């Protein structure tokens, strides 16, 4: 039921369940152009039932929108998306 990151076609593809619906969801990013503003972003287009949304360090820091996909892939993360709290493990992948 958790939140995976998958490289498909050299690109991360993040699935996650949303809170309105079961059928799980997933996104594909640009690690090199699209930020954590974007991906929190098109969390929100796609479900309105989304209250709040942020992702954080694993020691529960607040990343910054403007930080790219390429970075905060480099490491765990916490997603928070309404009142739940994934914890997220990227592949390592080199820079
Ligand atoms: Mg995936
Ligand atoms: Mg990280």
């Amino acid at each position: 039921d958790d939140v995976t990151v998958v490289y498909q076609n050299g690109l991360p593809v993040i699935s996650v369940r949303l809170p309105s619906r079961r059928e799980r969801c997933q996104f594909t990013l640009k690690p090199i152009s699209d930020s954590v503003g974007v991906f929190l972003r098109q969390l929100q287009e796609e479900d309105r039932g989304i209250d709040r949304v942020a992702i954080y360090s694993p020691d529960g820091v607040r990343v910054a929108a403007s930080t790219g996909m390429d970075l905060l892939l480099m490491d765990d993360f916490k997603l928070v998306i309404n009142d739940l709290t994934y914890h997220v493990r990227p592949p390592k992948r080199d820079l």
